[PDB]
């Protein structure tokens, strides 16, 4: 329907994680948030992995939740069925939160990915597409977008503006 634009933060979305229960992402309220489109497939997955899971390990007690979104729009980078991306990221040791594949980008994409798109600091520049693979969204405590980070920015720089935002 498109009604998602009157939706003024990220817990007025819903999404189904990665075992195809639908997830009411209000649960975030009061959290530090990470969003990001993933990949097995594509040349960047290995540091984002390992560095989302650092992320996680060190910093969900202070409230750091990461909601990973699988995605084959880039480059056709993650082929595999929710059930294979579930086993993949066991290598890695995730813990943090695992969704169910979606489009991030066109008519397609799940409500959530074209909202975090049109927020003020979620946007970007000439134009909102999401690039590749492993783009990522900083959400406030409050359910607002802080911050928008590129395919090419490792996890760990969003480490020096994550603290503030506790």
């Amino acid at each position: 329907t498109g009604d998602w634009r009157s939706a003024t933060s990220l817990y007025e979305f819903s999404a189904p994680d990665i075992d195809g229960k639908m997830v009411n992402l209000d649960k975030y309220r009061g959290h530090t948030v990470i969003v990001t489109n993933v990949a097995s497939q594509c040349g960047k997955t290995e540091v984002n992995y390992k560095q989302l899971v650092d992320l996680h390990e060190r910093y969900a007690e202070k409230g750091l939740r990461i909601l990973a979104f699988p995605c084959n729009q880039f480059g056709k980078q993650e082929p595999g069925s929710n059930e294979e991306i579930k086993e993949f990221m066991a290598q890695y040791n995730v813990k943090f939160d695992m969704f169910s594949k979606i489009d991030v980008n066109g008519d397609n994409a799940h409500p959530l990915w074209k909202w975090l798109r049109e927020q003020p600091n979620g946007k970007g520049v000439g134009g909102n597409a999401i690039k590749w693979n492993f783009t990522k969204f900083l959400i406030d405590k409050e359910g607002k977008v802080v911050k928008r980070y590129g395919p090419m920015e490792e996890p760990l720089s969003i480490e020096k503006d994550l603290p503030k935002y506790f």
